[PDB]
């Protein structure tokens, strides 16, 4: 929940996910990608389920980064959808979609799909 | 495209997407799904490219809904990733990922994928 | 069903899907893409549910194309996963994944996602 | 080039068993046994791979499909995997997959699951 999700996370690519979870389900923070058309930190915002099920399952969440900041614009956005899994070694397991702006002729090739797993080390 | 994106949108399922695009690149609003384990409106937040290319390319954006509100909690979240296409028939074309909370044994089946197209036509 | 799926199908991009459905679940045929790094016809192979439910549901199916023929090699492959929906205007509704060969450091950007709907027209 | 490398018996992180033969000009044929889901024993699979991959260290593109009907069960669904075979000291197949099951048109929006499987020859 709030304290478990709040903090600094790293995925398998070395990217840095700094996030604050609110009591009301909000996610806010910054994202630093180690790959792609990206430099420094980007704003992120998202939502999480603030009252998850009581059977040991994960906590559903998602967030968005638009890849524009003061240093670069990649004309694109990524959303991550996944679940937070608490425990001795907490994890956030996600799938993501990255859309970049295209003409309509090229819309068919506008979206990349992948998967990221975040840990606290 | 603050003026363009801001407003009330409907997808091909009849779901209602009410959104304000702010100066900073923020999207805020509410989502009401016509389908699924959902009732009434849900908070949404997201981001968009506030300085898109002017060469006919769409405007990249995305947003998230956690499916908990005052009526129901479906223990799930959807993110939409897409682009806004201006013109006489403005459109937001998206693909989405819906994840629901699972045990680790069942996490292989935790995520649905699909696509929604939105217009301002009621 | 066999005769339902067998034939020539077109998607919203203008691509041509020529398929034969065998009695025990086989799909074989050729694909011609109207877009991308492709020219002429490519071999496809797939599988479909040869005993679908008779409760109004679609018929699940999928197929793969590797983008190599005698004209060209694009070092990539696409898989389509969807369902055949019968009736007056038959349709095949799919989502697809296109993976191209990358180095391990670039594997994160290796796979595109999209959706194609096939009908008998165009 | 990767004909012999791809050919063999593979396992993913769920414990599923992927037995495949790669033909010299791009065909994949074999069987798939899922450790999870509405599945029992082996299912037929067919697919394609790039039989002439690029040189500068790129992986080899491939994909395959399983329809989840065999002599034991019919789950009225199909999965496609799309990914890359990577060589090296320990060969791996990294995939993303789409599982579609038959629905009514009213429910077509919830018809497709997405996930990812990584295969190796160990276990
Ligand atoms: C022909 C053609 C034309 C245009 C493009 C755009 N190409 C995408 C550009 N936009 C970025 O590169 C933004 C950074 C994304 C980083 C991802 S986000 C998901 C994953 N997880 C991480 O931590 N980093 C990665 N392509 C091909
Ligand atoms: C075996 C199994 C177990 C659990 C579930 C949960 N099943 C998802 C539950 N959560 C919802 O049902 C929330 C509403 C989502 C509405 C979607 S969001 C994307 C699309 N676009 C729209 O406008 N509405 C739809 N399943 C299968
Ligand atoms: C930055 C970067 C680097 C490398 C690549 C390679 N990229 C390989 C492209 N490989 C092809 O272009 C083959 C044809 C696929 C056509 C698709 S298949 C799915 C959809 N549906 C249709 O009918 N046609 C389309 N890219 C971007
Ligand atoms: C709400 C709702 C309604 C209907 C269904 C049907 N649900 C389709 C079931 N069809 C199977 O269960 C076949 C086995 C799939 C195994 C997968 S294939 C991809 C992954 N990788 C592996 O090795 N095994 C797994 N659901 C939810
Ligand atoms: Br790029
Ligand atoms: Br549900
Ligand atoms: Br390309
Ligand atoms: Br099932
Ligand atoms: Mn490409
Ligand atoms: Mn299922
Ligand atoms: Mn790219
Ligand atoms: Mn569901």
């Amino acid at each position: 929940d709030e304290a478990g999700i709040t903090g600094t996370w790293y995925n398998q690519l070395g990217s840095t996910f700094i996030v604050t979870a609110g009591a009301d389900g909000a996610l806010t923070g910054t994202y630093e990608s180690a790959v792609g058309n990206a430099e420094s930190r980007y704003v992120l915002t998202g939502r999480y389920d603030s009252a998850p099920a009581t059977d040991g399952s994960g906590t559903a969440l998602g967030w968005t980064v638009a890849w524009k900041n003061n240093y670069r614009n990649a004309h694109s956005a990524t959303t991550w959808s996944g679940q937070y899994v608490g425990g001795a070694e907490a994890r956030i397991n996600t799938q993501w979609l990255l859309t970049y702006g295209t003409t309509e002729a090229n819309a068919w090739m506008s979206t990349l799909v992948g998967h990221d797993t975040f840990t606290k080390v």
